[PDB]
């Protein structure tokens, strides 16, 4: 399939929608879940669907939030809730300013810039390692780690399938290793950041080993390094791709959150998660059995026409718009406010500097190599001051 196609999986989702919404794959041994409700009840119930991804050695990535049901995971996620709500993250809007302000500043020599490299990728990840307090002068090793963890293969065959796991391995037990050294840096010297918060949380008797500390510490290091980038840069892809959206943005800035919330709705960073079985199920007629693996499409049930009217096209001022691009439930993305503001903050700049930006002449269409992260390896963009 061309690259083109694999940055438009929404013919075939539709396809399936209109025909069987939860189907089987051979192949892949999973079940597709396409329509809204099926994803929404997939992702809610959570005492069916399990978030226990069971490999023959547990990684530290593991037993973090998004890889534990209850009763661990709201003991775990208590301990990290206060840090991440819309207020706590108030604070940290004047940062963000004056990071995409450093970072526009370094390319203002050039004509033509990669939204990607320059803009929607460092930001991201500048803040998680000030979160976690982490030096950002390790940020070549964060992203190429982050990248092996969320690479898909290039197809089904079990050789290759093989040797990337192999990576993702070495990947863990690197990252694993890294932050593990940082934890005993931390207890010697504590600072300002949710490693020591957790630290000083675990010296005073909550239950939580050091293991589990990493595991939370690389969940959010691979978030910062793969997610709010593609929901910027897709952003800017849709805006590129309809200028009249554009248009009306430029005159209208209030629609921006709106037009944000209709990417995420629309090309969605996160097209899809994973699920267990964790008992026999019926869903849309299908008999599910304890073990089977389950794929809901976020990415499909928000071009659920039933929920969406004209779901295949972008609407910047859409309402209603409940889609599920941080998930639903408990597991809901604690990053979410997080991602919301950054994307604000420089999506912002970004348009009241380049009011005429255009895609570069030099610019190709670079899909991610995933089947679950959706978005673009570069972005080139001109500026035309
Ligand atoms: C546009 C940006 C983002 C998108 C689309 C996104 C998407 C998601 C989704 C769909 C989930 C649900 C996972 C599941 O149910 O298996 C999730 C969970 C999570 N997200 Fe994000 N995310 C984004 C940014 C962030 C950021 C910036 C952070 C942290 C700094 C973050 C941290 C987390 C964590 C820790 C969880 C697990 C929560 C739990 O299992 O209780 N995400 N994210
Ligand atoms: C990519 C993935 C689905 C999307 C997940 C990813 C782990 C890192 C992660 C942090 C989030 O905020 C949700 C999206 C992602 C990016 C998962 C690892 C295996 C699965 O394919």
């Amino acid at each position: 399939q061309t690259k083109e196609e694999r940055f438009n999986p929404f013919s075939w989702y539709e396809e399936m929608r209109n025909t069987a919404p939860v189907q089987w794959d051979e192949e892949r041994q999973v079940w597709d879940v396409f329509h809204y409700d099926g994803v929404k009840e997939v992702l809610e119930q959570k005492n069916i669907f399990s978030s226990d991804r069971r490999p023959q050695r547990q990684t530290a990535l593991g037993t973090s939030l998004i890889n534990i049901d209850p009763p661990k995971h709201a003991e775990m996620r208590a301990l990290v809730n206060k840090a991440f709500t819309p207020k706590a993250m108030k604070a940290w809007e004047p940062k963000i300013a004056r990071i995409t302000n450093e970072l526009l500043q370094e390319v203002e020599h050039l004509e033509d810039i990669d939204i990607v490299e320059h803009l929607s990728y460092p930001l991201p990840v500048m803040v998680i390692a000030d979160i976690l307090g982490v030096p950002i002068e390790d940020q070549r090793q964060f992203k190429d780690w982050s990248d092996i963890i969320v690479a898909g293969p290039s197809n089904n065959e079990r050789e290759t399938l093989e040797k990337l796991q192999q990576e993702k391995m070495k990947a863990n037990d690197e990252l694993e290793t890294y932050f593990y050294r940082i934890i005993e840096e931390k207890r010697t010297r504590p600072g300002d950041d949710i490693i020591s918060v957790l630290l000083q949380a675990k010296e005073e008797g909550k239950q939580l080993t050091d293991e589990e500390i990493v595991g939370f510490s690389i969940l959010l290091l691979i978030a910062g390094n793969e997610t709010t980038t593609n929901l910027i840069s897709n952003t800017i892809y849709c805006l590129m791709e309809d200028k009249a959206s554009f248009e009306r943005l430029k005159r209208e800035k209030e629609l921006l959150p709106s037009g944000i919330e209709e990417v995420l709705r629309y090309r969605s960073p996160v097209q899809a998660l994973h699920r267990i079985v964790k008992e026999d199920v019926t869903l849309a007629g299908k008999k599910l059995k304890a073990g089977e693996h389950v794929v809901p499409w976020m990415g499909s049930a928000h071009r659920d026409a039933e929920y969406f009217e004209d779901p295949e096209v972008f609407k910047i001022d859409r309402k209603p718009n409940v889609h599920m691009a941080f998930g639903r439930g408990i597991h809901f993305c604690l990053g979410a406010p997080l991602a919301r503001i950054e994307a604000k903050i420089m999506l912002a700049e970004l348009i009241d500097r380049y009011p005429q930006m255009d895609w570069s002449p030099s610019f190709e269409l670079k899909p991610i190599e995933s089947t679950f992260v959706y978005g673009l390896k570069e972005l080139l963009i001109r500026k035309n001051v």
